[PDB]
């Protein structure tokens, strides 16, 4: 991704919270299966090895993905 | 594979119900040995790790197969 380039991240999983973690270790929470990633957000907008973990009309979570990297 | 090739999936097995995985997690079912993926099909003519479950006259899935790599 050069600097300019928007960052999605994406799943194949129909999913609620579907919760992204990011490399620095936040932890962002959303309804689809999908995260924009803004070119100037400095805490989100980086590069490595990201996540997610997400749950099906209930409060477990699912086993965590493989990390993926993002270059 | 070029980007006008059709890309087509097989096995040797002979069964039901073959159920191919592709490397985004959908999952797509036949009920022939082989799997045609057209060079327009967005979600399945990708390439990366591929693998297969099948029946055999039953409700049982197969241990799934080492996954192939497709190119």
């Amino acid at each position: 991704i050069c600097d300019g380039d928007t960052l999605l991240l994406s799943t194949t999983a129909s999913a609620d919270t579907f919760r992204w973690i990011s490399p620095n270790g936040i932890d962002t929470i959303t309804t689809v299966n999908s995260l924009m990633i803004v070119p100037t957000n400095g805490t989100y907008y980086q590069s490595g090895d990201w996540t997610l973990i997400t749950q099906v009309a209930n409060n477990c979570p699912s086993e965590p993905s493989a990390p993926s990297s993002v270059v």
